Order: C-alpha cells, then structure tokens, then sequence
C-alpha cells in the first residue's frame, strides 16, 4: 500500500516514512515531508493561476530508508511502459528522494527512463555531476557550497594556515583543501563515533575550520574557531510554513484516512495503541514542531508544477501535445524556474541542476550570536561587525 | 505479445526479431537466434546431466534492434520485484543483447538489479568495463582482441612503420594504435560510405593494416596488407551447430506455434502471405544457411545452464535455499564455466567477464589463402610457412 491521489498528470513521491532496520514510522522525515507534498498539491490543486484545468496527482511511495527497497518502488513510476499481456497513468516526474545514497540509486534508474528529479533533502556533493546523474535537480544546496563559503570566510579573515577538525565529516574536509588562491591546512585530526580535552588542547600551535556536526560542536567549547568566545558559524536561511503547520495541527485519522502511514503516525507520537482514545490534536497532546526540509518539499513541488504550468501554457489550448512531450523537454521547464518559494526566497537552479548557496553568518560576538554577513550563489558580503 | 516458456527457473533472451524503423523481421539474427535459444532449452530439457529435476524457462522479448524499445521490454525480466496494490515468475538471468549499444542500455538496468546478463554478439569494447558493467558477460570476445592480434602480427613480421586503413572502422584503428612495445602509425586514411583507386596508389611510400568490414575489403584488392598477393587475414574460429539445422529445418507452422513471430518468418523468406501454401520446407522452397553466432546463443544459454546446475548441487539436495541466493552468486558460477561449447571449443570468461580472443591466421599463398597460424588467450603461435 501506498498514497495514490489523482490527477491529469501524476508527480512521483519517494519519502522515507520508516527508518532501514523495513521498519519503524519516522515523524518528521517521513510524515512531516510527505504530508507537505500532500499540502502543496492541495495548495496546488485550490490554485486558479497554477495549473487550471490540469489536476496534479501523486504516487507517494515509502523508501523504507533503504536504497534497495526504493528502487524496487522506482518501477511503480514506470508501471506505464510495461507491456500488457498477462487504469494508467503517467508520472512525468519525481519529488525525492531523502536521503543521498537513495536519490542516487533513483537517479540511476529515473536517467534511462527520461523522468525528471528533483530532491528536497540529498546534500551529498557526487548529485552535482550532472553528465553522471543527467536528469537530477535538488531544491537544496550541495554541501560544497558550505565548505566554498569557509574558504572565503577564511581568506577575507586571512588565517593562512588553518586545522580542520563519518561520510559527511569527510566530504566537508575533502572540499575544503579542494578549494585554492590559496591557504594550507596544518595538521587534520579526525574525531568518530564511540581523546577526552586532548584534540581541545592540541590546537595546531604553528584557526580551527570545524567541520563536525551536529552534538559534535558543543563537545569541543584563546584561538579562533569556523564551525559548520568570537567562534564563527555557517548556517543556511531556514523558515517556517505557518500554512502548513495549521494543516499537520488539524490533521486527525476521521480527515486523514488518504495518508496510509497516519495511523500508524497515531500510534508512536502518542505513545498509544489501536491504549488510546483517537480524539486527540497533534500540537495539543503532542510537541509539534516543523521539520526543517519542510519548505523543500513544497518548493519541489512547486518547481514541477510551475515546469508543468509554462509546458501547458506553450502546448495547449492536458491535450495530447502536452502527453507526447517527454522528461528531456520538461528538464528545460524544470531548470528556467525561478518563484519566490514557500520561505519566500526565490527557487531557481543552477547549470547542473543545484540551488545556490543562501548562507547567513553569525559569530559569538547577555551574549550570544550577531549577524555578521551572508553567503549568495558565489559571492560573501562580509562585515567589519566582528 | 513474447515468447513465454514455463519452467521451474526462468532466463530472459532479448532478440533482434524486428530492425529498427519498430519494424519488419530479421530472419538469421532475429529468428535463427532466438531459436536456437528454444534449441538449447529444448537440448538442456532432454539432458537427465545438465539440471535433472528443474525445468529451464524462458521469456523471450524482441529488441525491434532499439535500445530504448529493448530497456521497457527489459522491465518483464523485473516484474516480481513491483508491488501488487492495482502466475510469478523469477529471471535469474539475461540471454542478449543482439548489438552493442542494447547491451550498454540494457546493462545500464540489469547491474541496478543484480541480473546477469550473458551477450552472444555484442562485440564493442565499452562492454569490457567490467566495474561500469559490473554484472556483464559475454560469450564472444571484445572486437579489441583483434586488433591485439594485428599488433602481435605485425610486431613479429618486423613492419614498424604501418598504415592503417563508422563506429567499428574506428574503434579497430583505436585499439591497434593503443598497443604500444613499440611501432609508429603512418598515414591514416579513411573511407566513409558514398577516391577511386587514388587511396589504393597512395600507399604511404616511407605494411597497410586494414580495419575495413565486410565488402570494403574486396574494393581496394608491390606492398604488404594486413586485414580484418600474400595478403594476411586474422578470422574468428567459425562453427556449425548441425542438431540445430536439423531442429530448423524441420520447422513448419503446425509444430512451431510457440514462436509467436515465426508466422511472420514464413510470410517473409518464402515471398508469400497468409498467394502462399503453408506446406513447404525451410531448406527446400529457400536457401538456408545457419548464422554464424547460432553457436553463440547456445554457448550462452549452456553457461547458465551449467551456472545453475552447479548452484543447484550445491544448494539442493529449485528448492527456496536456491531461489534466495540472487545475481551475486549466480554471477560467481558464471564466471567459473569451463566447459566444452556446441562447436567443440571450450567456453570460459576472463577477469573482465569476456571470452578469450581465438582467431586462425591466413595468408594469400590453384592459390587461394593458407592457414598460417592462430591467436589463442594472449598468445600468437605463427608459422614461417609465407
Ligand atoms: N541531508 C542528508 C544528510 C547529510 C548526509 C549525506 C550523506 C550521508 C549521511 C548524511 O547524514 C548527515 C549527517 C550530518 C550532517 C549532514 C548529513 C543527505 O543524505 O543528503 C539527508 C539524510 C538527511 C535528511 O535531511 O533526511
Ligand atoms: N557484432 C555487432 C557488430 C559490430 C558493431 C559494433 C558497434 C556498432 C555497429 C556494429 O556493426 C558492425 C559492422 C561491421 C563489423 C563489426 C560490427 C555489435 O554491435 O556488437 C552486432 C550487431 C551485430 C550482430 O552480430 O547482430
Ligand atoms: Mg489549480
Ligand atoms: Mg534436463
């Protein structure tokens, strides 16, 4: 079983509703981020100035946070090019995956078949070859641009010679001395899962760019430090869809029995069974709080449709012109977007299909963190506010 | 509609049965080959030696010799893994492609899958990638093989200075100026398709190692030449399958209802429709001569019979201790075959999955060519008999 809503024209949905072990419901991951593709294309689908007389459908399959297991859901979105000889639709494109070990096994498969991606969570910097992974686009910006935008922070400081201190504590680290023009880097010490004051104490001796997250940070705090007193940090413009939020709050099992995994959502957050009572509210018996990629699955959603709004816009009077089309030429209407999206901020892709680094900047200047500047598509507004 | 044979383990075969416009039918490469495919499932199926208590399957698919028509008919070899929600049958392996660039496509989708895939006529040398093609095998060796052999001919004919004279022109000219150790190419002159003699008189006057196929060859027949008087030729070892002609021969409308497109074969070679008579014999009211790479399709059908008759001892006293085992393993009793093939000669696969380059040696010397030597594995046994 899986979400089966219809529509004209039917976008693929690839969401980790349960953990690998399959497994276990995953709240916010899963729920939060599949529910928001729901909203979008409710909000979508109430729209007259997007898509008019087209319905947006969705085939929203479970990924189980398992590459494999989404593979094997992948050949539903292509369901429609089996032969018959033992009611179609056709998934013109993909919102997912979460997760970047799964949207490359995705990839894979969506890139001989034509059938364009977009993910609203995969940050892995491989996504970024565009000749490799053809048909991949991501609303979220490849965590180089994080490591690009360190280099530049350092270099305007002018450390010179800087220390930095998993699959993703590594990618940050092979970016960063990819990067010169130019600085060196002293000695690398490494910190896993499972020194004590140790590797705090041995600071190089001869700036520390931390690229350790994200409980990792806290355990380390006379020298500067760069972590993604006066420390510096990287962190990405992140909002709130308050649309949203009165959407997932109102969501009970009598108005959501078209979310297959609900039920089963009930359950866990409310530590209950099917004891429980069934006549409770999410952010009222309950600690709600929206998951962050949120505003990544509706900007997803909203690149597809805006692709499919200028498509039909040029193709029609969906008329048969428009079915006849195909991924490589949705790609274009996919990659000339450029909305203001969900937060706000404006959606647009890059040449390889990426969105561009929105990075603000704060350092420990009753104190706490002050804005110190930002980072934008490849340039670093700096402030002598340090 | 395919050909759809019941069996205890099912292989895939993708066969050329149609060119590419899908298109009209392809008598040898599409018909005979397939064939014999149902030939040697037929041999194996009769064989109490080879798989005694599980019965061979088999689903047949045209190619129509289009990649992209080959990669949707490649989704029946992966039905069993697509959710039912809207008589199971599990391809343990893939018999095909027919044409270089359907193997690339095809490949593409079966290493995804974990899905052996056994070629009895591509020949490209991409396809020897055996971390890119990762689940690839092929009974015939890589065009590569040949042009190795050409430098050893050369090389032990002491030329030094050769010139040499498509898709396949090139690629021989590729590997061939690749070996160095060493000799140095002189003039490399081209001929495309639509001089005159002018090519010929060019010589470059300072050995020619011709790479032109089939009838190129004819047209531009002092100095040496070397092509794949005293003209030296390198051919493949060349076999007829003479309990297949038998099998083909025999073969009328009422005994081969299975063939789904072999209705279509008896429309075509016998230039009538359905005035025709439907009482006439293959080898009487037409010309037959077996394809060349017959003895291929039953060389690679044979591999993974003898693949899956070990796995079977090994596993069962299909019982489900075998039919849980997957891709990977079967790939390893893949590539451990050694076994005397159809046409006498031993079928094995090299690291790379490919079979070993085994070519006889000709020399223009009543005249007419005499065999001058061989090329077996990475070795050239020529003869001072020029
Ligand atoms: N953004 C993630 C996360 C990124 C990462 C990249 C590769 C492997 C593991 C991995 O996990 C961490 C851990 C700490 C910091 C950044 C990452 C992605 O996989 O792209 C995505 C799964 C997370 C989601 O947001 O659902
Ligand atoms: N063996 C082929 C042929 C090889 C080739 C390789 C690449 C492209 C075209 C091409 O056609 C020629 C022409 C002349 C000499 C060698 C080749 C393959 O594709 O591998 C395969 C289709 C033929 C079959 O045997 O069904
Ligand atoms: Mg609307
Ligand atoms: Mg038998």
């Amino acid at each position: 079983h899986s979400i089966r809503i219809e529509g004209d024209v039917t976008l693929g949905g690839l969401f980790p509703v349960h953990a690998k072990g399959c497994g276990d419901i995953k709240r916010e991951n899963g729920i939060h981020r599949l529910e928001a593709m729901l909203y979008a294309l409710d909000q979508i689908n109430s729209d007259p100035n997007l898509l008019p007389n087209v319905t947006l459908g969705a085939r929203i399959l479970d990924t189980c946070s398992r590459d494999t297991y989404a593979l094997e859901q992948s050949l539903t979105f292509v369901q429609a090019l089996i032969q018959k000889d033992t009611k179609p639709e056709k998934v013109v494109g993909v919102i997912g995956a979460s997760g970047s070990s799964v949207s490359i096994m995705v990839a894979n498969i969506l890139r001989l078949f034509q059938i364009p991606q977009i993910s609203y969570a995969s940050t892995a910097p491989e996504l970024s070859d565009d000749r490799r992974y053809d048909f991949f686009s991501r609303v979220v910006p490849p965590d180089s641009f994080q490591a690009q935008a360190m280099v530049d922070i350092v270099k305007a400081l002018g450390w010179n010679y800087v220390s930095t201190l998993g699959s993703y504590g590594e990618k940050g680290v092979e970016s960063f001395t990819q990067i010169s023009g130019g600085l060196s880097i002293a000695q690398s010490v490494r910190i896993p899962q499972e020194d004590f004051d140790r590797i705090i104490k041995q600071l190089l001796d001869t700036a520390v760019v931390i690229f350790a997250n994200d409980e990792d940070i806290k355990q380390i705090l006379h020298f500067l430090w760069v972590g993604s007193e006066g420390a510096i940090t990287i962190q990405p413009k992140r909002a709130t869809v308050e649309g949203f939020d009165a959407y997932f709050t109102s969501r009970t099992l009598e108005n959501n029995r078209r979310n297959v995994w609900f039920a089963e959502y009930w359950e866990e957050n409310f530590n209950c069974k099917l004891k429980c009572t069934g006549q409770e509210r999410i952010g009222k018996d309950s600690n709600y709080e929206q998951e962050g990629k949120v505003q990544f699955v509706i900007d997803a959603v909203y690149a597809m449709a805006h692709a499919l709004h200028h498509m039909n816009k040029d193709l029609c009077a969906v008329c048969p012109e428009m079915e006849q089309a195909g991924g490589k030429k949705l790609l274009k209407y996919i990659r000339n977007v450029n909305f203001n999206g969900s937060a706000g901020t404006p959606v647009m892709f890059n040449k390889n299909g990426d969105a561009p680094g929105r990075y603000d900047i704060f350092q420990y200047q009753n104190p706490g963190y002050r804005l110190i500047g930002q980072w934008t598509d490849e340039l670093q507004l700096n402030i002598e506010d340090m």
